[PDB]
């Protein structure tokens, strides 16, 4: 009987991570500043500090349960350039949404997941190139793209033959972005449950991870999306 | 006149620079966390805030002034792998010393830089290749990286003409490196004084400079210091 865990479990793509490893029967555990009552646990922190995160981490081991998949989907977008008038904003909501919980992440993976297990963070392919139009987001994902390699080292802190990966939208299709670009192709970007689908095959099926530390870019063209291993 | 701004003025390099400077003729000025009594100019701010990065600039542009050359001088080091006991704290530390005050950098540099200027941050050499033994400052100094590209893009946000670099220390010889690394063959370190007339060079002949955005790795060995565009 397996066990997943996501942080950002009550966004769009954390909920869809939970809908969907629920329905195949994986029980299915949820991080988030908000309560997720569909999840089989669900805990709230109040933010991603240290505290907040090893009295999260003590919950769960006093529940004797220990994952073999972990997901991160927290993060968030703001916009700016560094002249922009959101500049200095936008810095400190992309550390917290992106920054804090790609290490949080780092550290419940080193403590709760198994032997074996499949951990994996949410990147962006943006942030592969200039982000000069968003520079707090652009560097604060270019971050977690280096700690997903990190974490595939030997020494890096997670457990023996586990697997670090990154997964990095362009785009997803979320409520959210149809509200905010309502002018957008929408074949054109990721269906969720696509994300959780592809998730499902590598936390099932071993065989199938691509190298640990792949930065693995997704992009959806005409509803066909491509898998690329970087 | 010519105007120098060092974020970090008053640590080891941060003072070698000003010191320097101040030597050439040039009018000097320090932010940090206590003053640079040295510096022509000095400010203090009690953190990397938003508010504090805002009034300093309020501060600096009430006075009239614009500068030349920015250096940021700021940051620490801190180790640990993601499951080592200090791995929390040790986030917590790169973020407001290196991350925050990289993103401080930019909007310092897109309100008081003259066109034409020159705008450095400090990287690092390590954060190029896998850092998991200090996963913290390896990811921190991945994000400033990122930084000192999408500023040498047009729309970054700097000012018309300017140059954005990063220098990339293999070692400095500073107290931190002589604490941590005392064995070392000190003769295969950087002297404060070379990194200061490096960035003295790029100030006065604009030919010298390496391409807007190049990370500039340079390593010292047997008194011998290379400096190599990447
Ligand atoms: N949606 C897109 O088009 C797109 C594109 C590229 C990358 N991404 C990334 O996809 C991931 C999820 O996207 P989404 O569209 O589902 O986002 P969403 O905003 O719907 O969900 C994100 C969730 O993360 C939570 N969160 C924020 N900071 C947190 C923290 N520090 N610790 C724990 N939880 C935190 C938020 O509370 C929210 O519940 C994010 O990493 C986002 O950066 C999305
Ligand atoms: N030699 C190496 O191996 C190596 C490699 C790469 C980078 N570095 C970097 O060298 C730089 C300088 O090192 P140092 O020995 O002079 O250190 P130092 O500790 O003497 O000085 C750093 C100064 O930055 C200030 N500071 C810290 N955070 C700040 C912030 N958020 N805003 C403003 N000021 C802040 C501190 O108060 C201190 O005055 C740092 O950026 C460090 O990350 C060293």
């Amino acid at each position: 009987s397996k066990n997943i865990l996501v942080l950002g479990g009550s966004g769009a793509l954390g909920a869809e991570v939970v809908k969907f490893f629920k329905s195949k029967s994986w029980n299915t555990i949820s991080i988030d500043f908000r309560e997720n009552p569909n999840a089989d646990h669900s805990f709230t922190i109040k933010d991603s500090g240290e505290e907040e995160i090893k009295s999260v981490i003590e919950k769960i081991n006093s529940k004797s349960i220990k994952v073999d998949t972990f997901v991160c989907a927290a993060g968030g977008w703001s916009g700016g350039n560094a002249s922009s008038d959101e500049f200095l904003k936008s810095v400190k909501g992309m550390i917290d949404m992106n920054l804090y919980s790609a290490f949080a992440s780092a550290h419940i993976g080193a403590k709760l997941l198994n032997q074996g297990g499949l951990f994996v963070l949410t990147g962006a392919s943006a942030a592969l190139n200039r982000t000069s139009g968003m520079i707090a987001y652009g560097a604060t994902k270019a971050a977690t793209h280096h700690i997903i390699k990190d974490l595939a080292s030997e020494n890096g802190g997670l457990p023996a033959g586990s697997t670090s990966l990154g997964i990095l939208p362009v785009t997803l299709d979320t409520p959210t972005n149809r509200k905010y670009m309502s002018d957008a192709n929408f074949d054109d970007w990721t269906p969720l449950s696509e994300v959780a689908e592809k998730l499902f095959e590598w936390s099932t099926n071993s065989d199938s991870r691509p190298t640990n530390g792949s930065l693995v870019k997704f992009e959806t063209k005409s509803k066909v999306t491509t898998w690329t291993n970087l």
